[PDB]
């Protein structure tokens, strides 16, 4: 049946995928032709942020549209026994629910990480009200399992011999699209890749091993990523394993793009590609940005963001205006013709910015007391307003001020030479910490 | 719900798989641990026959329980334009239908080859009345396509990146078993493997390449099965490609065995493993038997046959009594508590033989006029009674008589030295040819 429908929203989020990994973000070693095509057909954001440097909190910010620091989940959820924290369906109108109330059929394929209690799972995707829950974790994901049978995903009872998890998740996204082709749907495709431990089909690893050898010289893939290197992690840039895993994600995104064309849904479907936090040390490529996962330096919070909506969003555009994972909830609600019912949101509707509208300045905030990692040197809070970013560290207490425009690698601390800017950003950060009841860092007394 | 049900019947048939390929049949190069376990848990037949040396006719004999020569399909069905032959659902009560009438839910996963007209497909598995038709050919299978997307199987619209066809078919068998666990079912698992062109996942090919090298010396896999060898076919015994394809079949049979245990169906399920014709020249291993596919010599018609029915059939038994693919229809009907309604059958109920009963002698017959292959030297008819087998050839007209007990490789023709036995078998063969209206071979006038 033809006629106006509210547009499908497909949200594709990689796990721990760095800002410097995609071909569109300047990477020449990895191959992401499908994502680069999605980029040439959409708007690419160079200053997109996860609202936290770790899994659970960014996922919290997406499903609640609220500051992780306000929710009280600022660090990844560990195994059940190491935490009393979970996302409570009675405490938030989640994004899937707001879309349900706007006439959408809702689906999650894969990683939740908003409840690590599997005995009762009161805060699982089903309990939050997803119409379809497909291949979500059935136990603490931990170091992972990427090959059928998937030891972390009991609900994937059926599969083929040595089936790769990324390939499975992307096939389930295709079938979900086809089953639900006739009505508005929200599909949250929550990839386990590229979370350590790094695993990819041998032929893809062999391919990037040889490409590593061609780039660096004969034997270099064995020298740096041989049987010796058990987790395939190194200080060498260009990781054949992450490249092979990113090729499986990329080929998967191409299957979804193909399925949308075939089913006639491309013209009325919003496609977002995002990552929940910065690249992981010894695995990920955050380009020239400082540090990565678990740090509030740019490398831990800067993410690839591609938004495609054919004939609504101009193709092959680059947007430098800062945005965060808080912005998705109000953006999807505007596209769905919905209004937040009582629900308060800490993000802003991006649809006017996506349609070529002029940008508007707003302070952006982060808080990482590392309640789970206990990373004393990484414990910190941050405000960005304009090009200035202020980081407050709690162990070795200090302020760091960077001009991200002139110093995007955060290599020159300005706090001392620019005290009035420092004092002005400190006041915004302190006010925000009281507004959200920011959790004190876990340090000695 | 517990209580007596008629037993599930799972019929697993490989394409063009030779008598000498399985570990249980003496092969040390290939690895078939799951099938060898099925063998240690069932009855293994050393003198089992396909009723024809080619695909379509053997499949005809299975679904009709009638001599291929009586049906009028004695050679494989070519593409639509090269044939007016098809199996007509209005001319036979097919096996799936006889089981339906005995209270079974019926399923085919894969190859039919009983209709090559895809414009109308009047003689397809659905038209013959299978409740579930899964991954059947949507066009002439020809040289094949073993990797998703499967160019010969349009109904496999959904799949993962570079999914292997054998792995897919065996996963679909598992899900079929699970969906239908509560009621009696017949599953015809009709594998496309190991039909040329030989294709298998690289890691399995690499594995048997190295094993070939270990057996024959360094470089020998490249020497005989390198980039040079496009179809991976050779005169060398031990083919890394067929071994890798047979390992995928074997691992698949293990998944089915596992699924039956998990679902509690192993105690009330009959498992048959069979092959539709002898191993293919330049690909298959027919051990010491003469020739292979398209010949009525033992290599073209002798098949692996393992029947498992825990606590009804004695485990780890070897049965030397001759049986054929004609025997399946009446055997499955007896196990289903059914009686052929009007339908005439050319085979015999094996259930008394499977339960440890004494064997009974019966003449067995073949006719190959090669209406499709046009193989003038291979065109022939054959009778086996006891250990004596008489072959009649039409091009270079002659009788060949072999004592298969003392001469299983058919290397010593006895027709001249044993004229009275020859004349006696000639009379049975001629009578049978008139009984079934045997099609004259396609030769010059
Ligand atoms: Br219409
Ligand atoms: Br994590
Ligand atoms: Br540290
Ligand atoms: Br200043
Ligand atoms: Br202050
Ligand atoms: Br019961
Ligand atoms: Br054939
Ligand atoms: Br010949
Ligand atoms: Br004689
Ligand atoms: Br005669
Ligand atoms: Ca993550
Ligand atoms: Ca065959
Ligand atoms: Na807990
Ligand atoms: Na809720
Ligand atoms: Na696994
Ligand atoms: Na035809
Ligand atoms: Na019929
Ligand atoms: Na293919």
């Amino acid at each position: 049946m033809q006629g106006s429908r509210k547009p499908n929203i497909i949200f594709i989020m990689a796990d721990d995928l760095g800002w410097g990994e995609l071909g569109s973000y300047g990477n020449t070693f990895n191959e992401t032709p499908n994502l680069d095509r999605l980029s040439a057909q959409g708007m690419r954001f160079t200053q997109a942020y996860a609202a936290a440097p770790v899994a659970s909190p960014t996922r919290a910010s997406i499903m609640t549209g609220q500051y992780p620091a306000r929710v009280g989940i600022t660090d990844f959820l560990p195994e059940d026994e190491k935490t009393d924290r979970w996302l409570d369906p009675t405490k938030y109108v989640t994004l899937n629910e707001a879309l349900s109330a706007s006439g959408y059929h809702t689906g999650i394929v894969g990683k939740w990480h908003l409840d690590t209690d599997f005995k009762l799972n009161k805060g699982g995707p089903k309990a939050h009200g997803f119409n379809e829950v497909i291949g979500t974790e059935s136990e603490y994901i931990a170091d992972g399992d990427y090959f059928f049978p998937y030891s972390k995903i009991a609900s994937f009872d059926k599969g083929t011999a040595n089936e790769y998890l990324t390939d499975r998740q992307c096939a389930e996204a295709n079938a979900f699209i086809t089953r639900n082709r006739e009505k508005p749907f929200f599909l949250y495709l929550s990839l386990y890749s590229v979370h350590t431990r790094l695993e990819a089909p041998v032929q893809l690893v062999e391919k990037y091993k040889q490409k590593f050898d061609q780039k660096y010289g004969t034997g270099k893939a064995e020298q740096f990523f041989g049987a010796n290197n058990v987790r395939h992690e190194s200080a060498q840039r260009d990781n054949p394993w992450l490249a092979a895993m990113l090729e499986s994600i990329d080929t998967g995104v191409g299957g979804i793009m193909k399925t949308l064309r075939e089913t006639g849904l491309a013209e009325n479907t919003i496609i977002v590609f995002f990552s929940d936090n910065g690249g992981a040390g010894k695995a990920g490529n955050n380009a020239h940005l400082r540090a990565g996962k678990t740090w509030l330096y740019e490398g831990g919070i800067r993410e690839p963001l591609i938004v495609s909506w054919p004939g609504k969003i101009k193709g092959n555009t680059v947007n430098d205006n800062p945005v965060t994972s808080l912005d998705f909830y109000p953006t999807f609600l505007a596209a769905a013709g919905g209004k937040p019912t009582g629900g308060r949101l800490d993000g802003h509707n991006l649809m006017p910015l996506l349609r070529g509208g002029r940008a508007s300045g707003r302070p952006l905030f982060w808080h990482y007391p590392s309640e789970t990692g206990k990373w004393v040197n990484r414990m910190s809070s941050a405000v960005r307003e304009g090009n200035y970013k202020l980081l407050e560290f709690y162990n070795n207490p200090r302020l760091e001020l960077y001009d991200l425009q002139n110093d995007p690698s955060e290599s020159h601390n300005l706090a001392t030479d620019r005290p009035a800017e420092t004092a002005r950003l400190k006041k915004l950060l302190e006010d925000w910490k009281k507004e959200v009841n920011a959790e004190a860092p876990h340090l000695a007394r």
